[PDB]
RNA sequence: GCAACCAUUCAAAUAUGUAUGCUGGAGCAGCCCCCGAUUUGUGGGGUGAUUACAGC
RNA sequence: AUACAUAUUUGAAUGGUUGC
């Protein structure tokens, strides 16, 4: 229990952990500071009071010290217990009690509930097992900790606080990834777009995996996009609904609000701003997968100028310039002006619609929406509108089939004379929410089939009595331009009599990739029905989106082609590297390839017999599991060895060095001279190594 | 042929926090209808607005 | 009830280990 009580061969977990923090050290020698901050630049709130952060500004050499000091006392069969001691006044007691105090608080505020107490780091002056493995945390993978702490725990008994225990003290523990600069989203991206494209559209799911659900295109346009063109930027979202340009949380979601985005281009003299729809979007898309993405962003960030110039001599101008101006800018020029006659027609017929298919639809439609609509009612019918508050109460009662409670709620509505005695009464011969729902459907389309008066235009909203002035709209607009539908199209594409679809087969086919969707051509097309019947347009549309994304896909793929000298088969289902097989999905979130030599050597020593293609979970089951058991014999008998005595020495050292530092650097015959040397000296382990 | 443990992915259920209204402007955008059409069209209409909008 | 985030439980698919 006690860190005192791990002598000889029990220190080995601690072995394995503190050379590996050594083995880190030497790849990076900030990992102390580094990791102790890693979180707290997400932080608009100080994880560290001032000094704190002071004292961890210094504490490198002292902490790398520390580091090796117990790397060698865990290593060593006899060390001195000196380097255990952290008095009061350490350094790196006070940093450590600060940073485990800070996890804690995260921990436990994003719990429902106290359920555990935490285990201290330090007992007078000290260090505990838990100290020590939160010392450690700060320069090793994930995996590294979880193995220690599986080790060394006496909380397993109880999962959850196992579990929770484990998240506070592995706080400040590096990704397992060891390509990941913080820029590794590309993986997880391919992988998305993958789950994703694997999805059956719903429609044709629902006709013949799992249903898609939700329309992705968008999202992973925008990160295809910024990936692809340094100049552009897509504004996020945060409700305090603010839209802003900072890249500088990941997470942060984009602002996507009916199928448009803002965009901001910088060029030239300074950045310029435009809403941009999917259509315009998925243009820019297949432009930029063209090789053509630097040019359509050029004439995106000169949009601007031609509005601004159409603006000056709009009775003028061609009339092929009004597809860029808003109706109020061609109505103030009297440009395309309907009489109050024809608006009102217009409004009339439109409300009208609305609530004849309401009143068809009652029995299909959700409690919100029957709400929605029971509240218009009464809101139009109030003297003063409700507040949000009052809203809200009312909605409740709605949704929750409270219909006792919203007719107490008319009833107050009443006696305050905000409402009169027939709306309150036409209520009173409900008893449901239906029945509320068609009440309110019969009573306004009773109010819309009056022969038109003066009350009429006002209830329908053609009724203004704030006027602003023209040229404030004019000076919004500018600040607030739209890009034309059908832009990038007509700027690319004028003469072609290619629809977007066909346009994106052709790129396709003649691009380069080789690559198609890896769903059924079925889940594109229903052959029972016409061309242009029920889902068919939408189906069609969703297989050249599809092929978009599976192009941005095979250039995300692209980033990590570059990195290494390795090969790629990429199948459907299945990663083929020279070989591995990388089931699943992708990987299954895995990586294991950028250590090259030791996966070789693990292939070759533990499955000496396989050729050709072998399965990651064959990998892993018959390989680093077998190293894994392998090294803590070796270590616990290298410790015992060690305990005991206090061509085969050059051969113990080399073996040693390689199961301490999670490597593969020996030959065969080099294990047989340790084993001899082991065999020799009176510990014996059972090796299962060499293999069969 | 079956069960248990571990890892990975998907679906469903429960709890907690936040949002939901009004007025004016905005329909270049989004969406829908009609008209064509191997399908998403710088073709015609709409859309009491869904809002990088201003206030209460 | 809808949207978003967090946490917990169950089922299904896949691989390995153990027992008969």
């Amino acid at each position: 229990l006690s860190i005192d009580e791990y002598q000889g061969a029990r220190k080995w977990c601690f072995t394995i952990a503190f050379n590996k923090a050594l083995v880190n050290r030497d790849k990076n020698d900030g990992l102390f500071v580094e990791s102790l901050l890693r979180h707290e630049k997400y932080s608009k709130h100080d994880w560290y009071d001032e000094d704190t952060r002071a004292l961890i500004k210094c504490s490198t050499q002292a902490a790398n010290a520390k580091a090796e000091a117990l790397a060698n006392y865990f290593s060593a069969y006899r060390h001195s217990p000196g380097c255990l001691t952290f008095t009061a006044e350490d350094e790196l007691r006070t940093i450590m009690e600060r940073a485990y105090e800070r996890a804690i608080f995260e921990c436990r505020r994003r719990e429902t509930e106290v359920i555990i107490e935490f285990p201290s780091l330090f007992e007078g002056d000290r260090i505990t097992t838990a100290g020590v493995v939160f010392f450690v945390s700060f320069f090793v993978e994930r995996r590294v900790l979880d193995r220690l702490y599986g080790a060394v725990s006496g909380l397993k008994k109880n999962e959850g606080q196992y579990k929770l225990t484990r998240k506070a003290l592995s706080m400040y523990c590096l990704k397992d990834s060891r390509f990941t600069k913080a820029w590794d989203k590309r993986v997880l991206l391919f992988r998305d777009i993958l789950a994703q494209l694997g999805r059956i559209p719903a429609e044709a799911y629902e006709y013949y995996n799992p249903k898609r659900h939700k329309d992705k295109f968008i999202e992973f346009a925008l990160h295809y996009l910024e990936a692809q063109h340094s100049e552009i930027c897509f504004g996020r979202r945060h409700i305090v609904v603010v839209v802003d340009f900072s890249k500088k949380d990941e997470d942060q979601s984009y602002y996507i609000s009916k199928n448009n985005v803002i965009v901001r281009i910088d060029k030239n003299a300074g950045p310029r701003s435009y809403r941009m729809g999917l259509n315009e979007l998925k243009y820019l898309v297949l432009l930029s997968l063209q090789g053509k993405g630097d040019d359509a962003i050029a004439k995106l960030y000169r949009y601007r100028q031609h509005v601004e110039n159409i603006l000056d001599v709009v009775k003028v101008t061609d009339k092929d310039n009004h597809v860029f101006l808003p109706r109020f800018v061609l109505e103030q020029h009297g440009i395309g002006r309907k009489a109050f006659k024809q608006r009102i027609d217009g409004r009339v017929k439109h409300v009208r619609g609305v609530w004849e298919k309401k009143k068809a639809a009652t029995n299909e439609m959700t409690l919100h929406e029957k709400a929605r609509d029971i509240l218009q009612y009464v809101n139009e019918n109030c003297t003063r509108s409700f507040n949000p508050g009052e809203y809200n109460r009312l909605l409740v009662c709605l949704v929750g089939k409270d219909v006792e409670n919203f007719q107490a709620g008319l009833k107050r509505l009443q006696l305050a004379e905000r409402i009169d005695g027939r709306v309150y009464s036409i209520f009173a011969q409900t008893s449901t929410i239906n029945e509320m729902h068609q009440v309110v459907c019969d009573q306004i389309l009773n109010r819309l089939c009056r022969i038109g008066d003066q009350k009429l235009y006002d209830y329908v909203g053609l009724g203004k009595k704030d006027e602003i002035d023209y040229k404030q709209k004019v000076a919004w607009f500018k600040e607030h331009i739209s890009i034309r539908r059908g832009f990038l199209r007509k700027k690319f594409w004028y003469d072609s009599k290619k629809g977007f679809a066909k346009l994106v087969e052709e790129h396709l086919e003649s691009g380069g990739g080789q690559r198609d969707v890896g769903l059924d051509k079925k889940y594109y097309h229903i052959d029972a029905i016409g061309r242009f019947e029920g889902a068919n347009p939408a189906l069609y549309e969703t297989l050249a989106r599809d092929r978009l994304c599976l192009m941005m896909a095979q250039y995300f793929l692209g980033s990590v082609r570059k990195e290494l000298g390795n090969k790629i088969v990429w199948s459907n289902d299945s990663i083929e590297l020279p070989s591995i097989v990388f089931s699943v999905s992708d990987y299954g979130k895995l990586y294991v390839l950028d250590d090259a030599e030791f996966l070789g050597r693990i292939c070759e020593y533990f499955m000496p017999h396989e050729k050709g293609k072998i399965r990651y979970h064959t990998v892993y089951e018959k390989g680093f599991r077998a190293y894994n058991d392998l090294q803590k014999k070796c270590v616990e008998a290298v410790l015992a060895f060690e305990e005991k005595v206090v061509a085969e020495k050059t051969a113990v050292n080399k073996v040693a060095r390689a199961f301490f530092a999670h490597h593969l650097k020996f030959v065969i015959d080099e294990f047989g001279l340790f084993s001899d040397v082991m065999k020799k000296y009176g510990i014996e382990k059972e090796w299962k190594f060499p293999v069969k």
